[PDB]
């Protein structure tokens, strides 16, 4: 079972005050606190056994070496990708969307071709797609929203056809909490030939997540949401796939050769994507951060969660006039505004009361707009949060009906 | 004055033990040993300040984004740009270089065009010229060597004509230690409406460093090899160039406005380069790594630098069949070869006696290729390096070519 006293106790920054008052952090869908067994593990890196890491000869840069490629290995085990080389290291959630849409979608998407997103992705899985259907000639089209916050599936007929060349999906709302069906969705798109991108960012602290019964070709996340560093992310893409992909960035480190007069020829996979020098920093941060998430086992978190969202959601209902976006199995994150008010404004309240949530469109103008308002407040219920934050979220939200209404 | 047992203080990887024997790191070129007030600011920002930063509402992360700005500027003033908005977070040269290749080479080289870069450029500055090359069909032309690690000035007439678009060209060589004549360069290049890349990577922690007086229209460089942490860099441009540049990755946070039926519109720069979310604990310690150099000296820096160089190069002549790599006024790095032996055994007895030197083709494969060798070893004299490293190298190399000659 779950302590979530003894897990409090590993976060540094949830002892701190805010404006006087003790915080209250509830904006974990946008970056998560960091344990300091990671903020140790990447420190002590700094401290005892940093060097450059490219098999260099030495031993400091040797050992870097070997924990990098440990770090991948883990984090191949903790999707449980089939190889560790289907692993590529990125930035984030973003960067390894725009290699995919690169890379791989300048070979594969021509002009006459279409490619399918949903109307609740984040702007990662928007803009890149956009791009590339600009540069190529290719056709962007939408799977639209219920009213609840899931996907209209039955208009997937209409939007898949034979020239359907991706599906990109996110396999979490960061503002609805929704998750998607995506075994099916991947069943469905892999019978017309297309291949599926899942955005997972928002799903892989949640509950355990498997990419082999996903069956899904590219997968992605960003370290610093799962409780990691910043500046780090995974790119998961099928074998197969992979080695057939061409370079995007170019550099030391993705060649095997490099020559003025005869050209220049590439390394094998995930290496020929990562160009230069690797964020170790960063690389040795995630994989305490997976050891850290594995150790308390993520069917707990799961369960502590789950409890913690039923809580919330019964105590909200003693708050007047509170909209709610999304379905009421949401995970993780509750979309809301009081009344009338400017989300905006409800989120200054709540500031002030020390307790941190988001407002404004959340990097989804297309889910605001099909809701038709201009922003929402996102509270984030994470694994550290506890029923008594709840409570003074709650108590704000009436505190600020009662003096603005 | 520079005093460098104070320096070596602030280094606690200076204090490690290789192989049971005191740590020599002689590799600075390949990456920095940071002070503890660098690792520190980054894991005190993580453990009291941490939070998403994008001008959120509440406390923490409007504190954080001002954090990031306040880095954003303190390096601005570090190169002596004019305005802080001329920079942008990249995770190092690499990237940058590559930024630039896509957001201004894609629109700025057309087929039967020409690009200049050197001989002795990093693969960091050649391969994604290549690319670009590749990309658009234009001729990618080389500035050759002299003997003694020089460029060959007398070619450039060849080489500039009227379709020469830009020069990439490195301050600094991170084998040979040959600082290249930037401003002379530049103003040729701009004779002919040519724009000047600088590869910054092996300047920016030798001696102060002037874009305004370079008047070079890009600029990148690493945080790693400057004292920093991994996984953060900077590409200065400037900002009438900047401000006409296409986006190159797409997502959140460098957008305007997202619709899925009227079309995407672009932020205005620096910003517009930065999707996602950056990597914030790097910006943190880039900053502090700013500040340390800064409180330092860079001039202070570069005479102890020299003088560690010339007594180096003094020494260094009382070892048998020794051949040097590079001009006698090199910056930095010491490029040789020992004997007729292969810079891989070298190097695998030096890091037996604690010595940490880099060997194989220093991601510059033109560069041995020009001096018919596959491989040379390069020791690295950074400011917390000491006389007596530098005899524990000498002695070494005497030691190897009696035991292996
Ligand atoms: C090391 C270096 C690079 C590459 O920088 P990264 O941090 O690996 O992206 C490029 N040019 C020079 C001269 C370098 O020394
Ligand atoms: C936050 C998030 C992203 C963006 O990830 P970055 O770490 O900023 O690159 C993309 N998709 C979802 C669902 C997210 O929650």
């Amino acid at each position: 079972i779950f302590s979530v006293d003894k897990v409090r106790a590993d976060f540094p920054v949830l002892s701190r005050e805010v404006n006087g008052l003790p915080l209250a952090y509830l904006d974990s869908a946008a970056s998560a606190q960091k344990p300091s067994q990671v903020i140790d593990a990447e420190a002590e890196f700094y401290r005892h056994g940093y060097a450059a890491v490219h098999r260099g000869i030495h031993t400091l840069s040797a050992q870097a070496t070997e924990k990098m490629e440990n770090v991948r290995k883990r984090a191949s085990l903790f999707i449980n990708a089939r190889s560790a080389e289907e692993l590529v290291f990125v930035r984030g959630t973003t960067e390894g969307i725009n290699l995919v849409a690169n890379s791989w979608g300048n070979s594969n998407v021509r002009a006459g071709d279409n490619i399918i997103i949903s109307q609740m992705e984040h702007h990662a899985n928007i803009v890149p797609w956009q791009m590339l259907c600009a540069r190529v000639g290719a056709e962007l089209r939408v799977i639209p929203l219920n009213p609840d916050g899931t996907l209209q599936l039955e208009t997937l007929p209409t939007l898949f056809d034979e020239k359907t060349r991706l599906l990109a999906i996110t396999h979490v709302s960061n503002v609805l909490g929704t998750e998607n069906p995506l075994a099916e969705m991947i069943t469905l798109a892999h019978q017309h030939g297309a291949k599926v991108l899942v955005d997972g960012a928002q799903a892989v602290m949640h509950h355990p997540v498997d990419v082999q019964a996903l069956d899904c070709d590219f997968y992605v996340f960003s370290g610093h949401k799962l409780y990691g560093p910043t500046g780090i992310g995974i790119l998961y893409v099928k074998e197969a796939l992979l080695q057939e992909m061409p370079p995007w960035e170019g550099g030391g480190s993705m060649i095997a050769t490099v020559s003025l007069s005869e050209g220049t020829t590439w390394t094998k996979a995930p290496w020929r994507f990562e160009a230069g020098t690797p964020n170790t920093g960063g690389i040795i941060g995630l994989g305490a951060a997976l050891e850290y998430v594995s150790a308390l086992g993520l069917n707990n978190i799961a369960e502590y969660e789950q409890n913690l969202m039923h809580y919330a959601l019964s105590q909200l209902e003693s708050v007047p006039d509170l909209t709610l976006y999304g379905p009421q199995n949401r995970l993780g994150v509750i979309a809301f505004n009081l009344g009338k008010h400017h989300a905006y404004d409800v989120g200054s309240f709540l500031d002030n009361y020390g307790i941190a949530v988001r407002t404004g469109h959340h990097c989804a103008m297309p889910l605001m707009a099909y809701y038709n308002v201009p922003a929402m407040c996102r509270a984030s219920l994470a694994m550290y949060n506890t029923h008594e934050e709840v409570d003074r979220l709650v108590t704000g939200l009436q505190r600020i009906h009662r003096l603005l209404g």
